[PDB]
């Protein structure tokens, strides 16, 4: 990663937290193209020991440029804290957007977002790179739909974060049902098939107005939910329900490739 100086970063408002990270909007002073000076909005992700895992994952994905993958500017390793400096996306995380706009999101919008997300996962699948934390909070909305201009919404997938292969078991349990059954029994089972399961969970989120599946269940009950091989309920808008269940297959080898997923998406 390109190294950025603490002196060139200004921290502004907190935008929340993630798994062992705090999120801030900020401004980076930089020399850009043609030597012009810029003050650029940036997203700063701050590691509050786990630093190696967070930066390795973001790094390996930033080796692959793609229109549906988030852009990382570099890191700030100055001082005491370790900071990832990332493009600032105008409309934030999808999960809060879905909740703040539930009454105005229709199947055409959902299918366009599902197709884009699958296009990103297909690209990762072809490059044999595992994301490991596909969820609606990690979908960034770049631009909203404009039914005037007929322009569709546009999303990007955010960086993987700390790998489930190093997170404490009780955080992994709280991430059920995004983390697949085989990773709960062993996080070292992390595989390309892992992302197919979480992709199904994310389609469920996309269809449920920002509800978190199984949120009423405490950690012990989430474990028992996998133990009994339950599936998620079909959302009220059930147009994607079959795809969701096809993706959340308890047999990882039976989960369909993202090519087949895309073909299935196109058939609607
Ligand atoms: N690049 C970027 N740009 C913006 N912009 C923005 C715009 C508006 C708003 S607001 N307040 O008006 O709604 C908020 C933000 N946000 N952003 C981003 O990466 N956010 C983000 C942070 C953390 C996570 C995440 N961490 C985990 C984990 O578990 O570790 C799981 O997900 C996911 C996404």
């Amino acid at each position: 990663f390109h190294k950025i100086r603490n002196e060139d970063l200004i921290f502004n408002e907190s935008l929340g937290q993630g798994t062992f990270t705090k999120i801030f909007k900020g401004v980076r002073r930089e020399v850009g193209d043609y030597g012009q000076l810029h003050e650029t909005e940036v997203l700063l992700k701050v590691l509050d020991n786990y630093s190696e895992s967070f930066f390795e994952a973001a790094s390996m994905m930033s080796k692959l440029s793609h229109k549906h993958l988030v852009l990382n500017y570099g890191v700030c390793v100055c001082g005491d804290e370790n900071i990832l400096v990332q493009e600032f996306v105008k409309f934030g995380s999808l999960d809060t957007y879905l909740k703040k706009n539930k009454n105005c999101i229709n199947i055409l919008w959902k299918l366009e977002v599902a197709k884009q997300l699958a296009a990103a996962m297909h690209f990762l699948e072809e490059n044999t790179l595992i994301h490991g934390n596909v969820c609606a909070k990690n979908i960034l909305l770049i631009r909203e739909e404009d039914r005037k201009t007929g322009n569709p919404p546009f999303i990007k997938l955010s960086d993987p974060g700390i790998s489930i292969t190093v997170l404490p078991k009780d955080i992994l349990q709280e991430r059920i049902p995004w983390v697949p059954p085989e990773c709960i029994e062993n996080p070292k089972n992390l595989n390309l098939a892992t992302d197919k399961w979480s992709f199904g969970t994310t389609l469920w989120e996309i269809c449920s107005g920002g509800d978190k599946p199984l949120s009423a269940l405490d950690s012990q009950r989430k474990l028992q939910f996998y133990e009994d091989r339950h599936q998620l309920p079909a959302p009220k808008a059930a147009e994607l329900a079959n795809l969701i269940n096809n993706c959340m297959d308890y047999e990882p080898d039976h989960r369909p490739s993202f090519r087949a997923i895309i073909r299935d998406l196109n058939s609607l």
